């Protein structure tokens, strides 16, 4: 087997993360202005309105670049467009329409539509485009997705690390998003450039360097991880415990999920894991340091399995296989469902109610 | 085996948890007129400053309520107090001089000192005082503590579900942290009046009903899972995978620690598990909802262990060793300072001095 080139710092600024120097762009190398002045004659195309054509689109809206939306018409997508005061035939189109409006064409479909509508969106991005991703998914596995970037335009990505709704609501609040930036292929000497202009754009904190294979291995391991998957099991799996052993529900609820949310998690992200724990009785500084080394023991094989099953494409096929069904929407929402009528989430819902900020 | 009596709901009002009806109380139930009449003629002696010395402390003062602090002179609890605003010789004593004046007694010492002092404290808790704690430690594990309080006073239990840290900082927002009360001893009728009055006055947001065994069981649990030593072993082994896998270190900790702080459990916390889920893509929820049950098979039995070794005894038995020794500070900061020479740790310091927010 062989290995990869490393990341380039080519003489770029860089900041030192605990060893490693990365390249690092932040908001003041893109002001306003200049953003304005470099795109000017450009057209985004954002294709897709998840909720990452929500938070970058709007967030393009808001800074004055002349941006456009495509999507099914009259689709689910398309009226939550127009309720975002996208309005159609100004800067709301079908998905032809508004790639051939473009310069800057964001493929910010679901993953598995990237693959699906590929051979009918590639003659479309013509020399002069510029094809976008925010996730390395679609060109990395092509083998799975059949998605081949023409080798005559450039292709780029900007990947910010949180949902899209706090892309959005965090750029409202003067903050923001990280974004990973990456070039898939560069044909103008301008891929690079044009990737940090448009990952500051969107709305991003500040912007680091990445592959499209770093970015994908990455993204669908943590959001299958920590972010998403492996919080909820801890939660869940705790819970249960203090159920079982007769613990009233509110109890159990404030034990793991509100006094985490409302109190401790926050505290690790404004000022790192040290600080919470020492922010705590010195009972449980002893045994929060007793038991971190069990919980990673624990979780270390679950996660070097969770990375292989990104690595050889099966989380991909999942997904290609699950949300490339007509009905996706349908049966996604079914499984919502099962999450919002176990005990602990409605339980939550009871909680959160009584929180005087509510009242 | 013998089995437990359930809490009473005794008629009094109630809020259906999934299933479960619980005592509840609320803001309305206390408004500060009423609290500061009921207490008019009190005197809360707070024994110690940690985080909750801290915060209750300084919410009860704020809030107009005769409260005094006494903790060792001139120790590290003595130095913060008088930085905090208290005056030696007006409302900062040392401990017994602060007990004498007091008539309410809230013991907020370290758990493995509340052990220590106690035989010399005892004899100071005279009738028509009242005996308050914020965890069951003491009374509960009296075979291992030596704590065997008054049969002629008032025994109460406040425990905020969150540092005291956020305690203060959320009652400056006209938020606060959630309670349970609970009654040890009760020889005047009176006890319950009192811990819900306190739990009140002390900044929290609502107050439901437990007993000293199930607070001290359900807490000693959480802290030790998924507050505090469960999401550090979570973090820790989902980056080391990353980091054995070529990711770079903003990647790896932006997938980890600060999507998760600062975008995604944010959304945990304001509106349930279901909404963050729906906040994100088809792909990340596909892959979410394929391996939650993964991750809570996998942690499960580590909370069987837990539970286990807080109903025997052994993590109190721990905490009263290593917390007991006169040296507890710098002993407990030694292991805090491996955490902070992590990798994962020296990088999140860089990426909290990229955020715009901390220009
Ligand atoms: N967020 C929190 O902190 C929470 C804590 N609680 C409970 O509140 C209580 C207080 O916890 P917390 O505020 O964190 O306090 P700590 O665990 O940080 O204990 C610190 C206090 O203990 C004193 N102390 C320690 N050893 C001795 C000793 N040998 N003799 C005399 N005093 C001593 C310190 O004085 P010195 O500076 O002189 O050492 C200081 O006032 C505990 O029952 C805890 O379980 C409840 C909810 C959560
Ligand atoms: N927070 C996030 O969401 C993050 C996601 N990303 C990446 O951004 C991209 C977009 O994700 P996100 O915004 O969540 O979008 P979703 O994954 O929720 O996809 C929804 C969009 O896909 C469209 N779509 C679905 N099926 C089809 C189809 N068969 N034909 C045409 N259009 C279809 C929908 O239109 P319709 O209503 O008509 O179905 C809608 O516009 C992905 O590459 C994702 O990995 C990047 C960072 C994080
Ligand atoms: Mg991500
Ligand atoms: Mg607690
Ligand atoms: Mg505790
Ligand atoms: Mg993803």
């Amino acid at each position: 087997v062989v290995s990869a080139a490393p990341l380039a710092t080519r003489g770029l600024k860089t900041i030192n993360f605990g060893g490693t120097e990365e390249v690092v762009h932040e908001r003041a190398d893109w002001p306003r202005e200049k953003l304005l002045e470099y795109f000017k004659n450009d057209t985004m195309a954002l294709i897709g309105y998840g909720s990452q054509g929500y938070g970058q689109g709007l967030n393009l809206r808001d800074n004055g670049l002349n941006v456009i939306i495509g999507v099914r018409k009259n689709g689910a997508s398309w009226k939550a467009a127009i309720e975002d005061g996208w309005v159609p035939g100004e800067n709301l189109f079908d998905v032809k329409e508004a790639i051939t409006k473009g310069t800057i064409i964001m493929n910010l479909l679901s993953d598995a539509a990237q693959s699906e509508t590929w051979p009918d969106l590639k003659p479309l991005i013509t020399e002069g485009k510029t094809l976008y991703f925010s996730h390395g998914f679609s060109p990395v596995f092509k083998d799975l997705t059949k998605v081949e970037p023409p080798s005559n335009v450039d292709v780029i990505l900007a990947a910010p690390k949180g949902s899209g709704r706090t892309v959005r609501s965090l750029f409202l609040e003067g903050r923001g998003i990280n974004s990973s930036y990456a070039v898939w292929n560069d044909v103008t000497g301008k891929a690079e450039e044009k990737a940090i202009a448009m990952a500051v754009a969107i709305g991003s904190g500040y912007v680091y360097q990445t592959t499209f294979e770093r970015e994908v291995n990455s993204d669908l391991y943590g959001e299958r991880g920590c972010l998403m998957g492996g919080i909820h099991g801890m939660f869940l799996a705790q819970y249960e415990v203090l159920r079982e052993n007769g613990h009233t529900p509110s109890e159990a609820f404030n034990e793991t999920v509100e006094e985490a949310t409302q109190s401790l998690y926050p505290l690790i992200g404004k000022y790192g894991m040290d600080y919470m724990y020492d922010a705590c009785s010195t009972t449980a500084r002893r045994g929060a340091l007793d038991w971190y080394p069990r919980f990673k023991d624990a979780l270390k094989p679950v996660f070097v399995e969770l990375y292989e099953s990104v690595k050889n494409g099966t989380e991909t096929q999942r997904s290609l296989d699950f949300n490339g069904a007509p009905d996706y929407r349908e049966r996604l929402e079914e499984e919502l469902e099962t999450i919002r009528n176990m005990e602990i989430w409605k339980v939550g819902k009871e909680v959160r109610k009584l929180r005087p900020e509510n009242q």
